DNA sequence: CATTAGA
DNA sequence: TCTAATG
């Protein structure tokens, strides 16, 4: 955790590195196995050798820990930093819509600037030129106070349309969070669960409604369940215009909401020391239910839940307010 | 680890 | 169809 910090953090640059400038999915892999045993470990690594014991860890990586042991740095480290080429591609992978693949290729193709990438607009799709017009309001933070404006919006239309509607924020908001990334606001209606053949308008609708009233504003993707645009509040009585936010909707079958409500209400810990739990209780838990587990190894039949209530009940726990869902 | 664009 | 990119 800090025993063995550089070794790791270096190990992941190393690694990050193998992945995105190169394609060596391999290496890639070998770094990341080996960053994450050297990571468990116990003890100081003092060597390559002593590392080089851990099962992951070869020659190759070991060298690289002496190296690193000795001196404060790594000469692959040190070239890859300075690297035009990789920081690049590093970079153009910031746009949303642009991943390595394409940083790649535009790199390749001379685009390595923000202003290049504009010059080459057409050289991107819908999902990238979006990404590029909204590149600063994308890297900001949403600020809560502003999370509770936007919930507000969205809540009220939903039911406008249909108040058989759910919709519930999740994320780091739902969880006390004083920022976020992006909103996420699940969703389920009691006509649609998992026979229920479909109904895309439902999701559909809604978003409908949402660009109606200018929540939202702009399509990144939307399909039959998951919409995942940029909505922004109605900057108000002018001088103060408020910034491009992230927004993902997602459809659920009624009878799947709570667990999958359960599950991006986070925290990425609380969920796994939840799921280590459930299994020892005698149960599964995944993103859509929670099945009773059977002695024979394993077992299904998908546990009926009306609450995120219901849910820790079975596996016999406290329910834990989501601001204390951290761990 | 599943859903969507794209080509 | 596959292969990319987000989450
Ligand atoms: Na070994
Ligand atoms: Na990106």
């Amino acid at each position: 955790e800090t025993l063995n910090g550089g070794i790791t953090d270096m190990l992941t640059e190393l690694a990050n590195f193998e992945k995105n400038v190169s394609q060596a999915i391999h290496k890639y892999n070998a770094y990341r196995k080996a960053a994450s045993v050297i990571a468990k470990y116990p003890h100081k690594i003092k060597s390559g050798a002593e590392a080089k014991k851990l099962p992951g860890v070869g020659t190759k990586i070991a060298e690289k820990i002496d190296e690193f042991l000795a001196t404060g740095k790594l000469r692959k480290l040190e070239k890859i930093r300075q690297d035009d080429t990789s920081s690049s591609i590093n970079f153009l992978t910031r746009v949303s819509g642009i991943g390595p693949s394409a940083a790649r290729k535009f790199v390749d193709e001379g685009i390595k600037t923000l202003e290049d990438l504009r010059k080459n607009e057409d050289k991107l799709n819908h999902h990238q030129r979006i990404g590029l017009k909204y590149f600063g309001d994308f890297e900001k933070r949403i600020p809560r106070e502003e999370m509770l404006q936007m919930q507000d919006i969205v809540l009220n239309e939903v039911k406008k349309v249909d108040s058989e509607y759910i919709a519930t924020v999740c994320g780091s908001f739902r969880r006390g969070a004083e920022s976020s990334g992006d909103m996420d606001v699940l969703l389920t209606h009691p006509s649609f669960t998992s026979e229920s053949t479909k109904q895309p308008k439902l999701l559909h609708q809604v978003v409908e409604q949402l660009q109606k009233v200018h929540f939202i504003t702009d399509t990144l993707s939307k399909g039959e369940t998951k919409f995942m645009g940029v909505c922004q509040l109605p900057s108000k009585n002018d001088e103060k215009e408020y910034p491009h936010r992230r927004i993902d909707i997602r459809l659920i079958p009624k009878d799947q909401y709570y667990c999958g409500v359960l599950y991006f209400t986070g925290s990425d810990i609380f969920n796994k020391n939840m799921r280590a739990h459930a299994l020892e209780k005698g149960f599964t838990i995944n993103e859509y239910t929670i099945r009773p587990l059977g002695v024979t190894g394993v077992a299904g039949e998908p546990l009926p839940v009306d609450s995120e209530k219901d849910i820790f009940d079975y596996i016999q726990w406290k329910y834990r307010e989501p601001k204390d869902r951290s761990e």
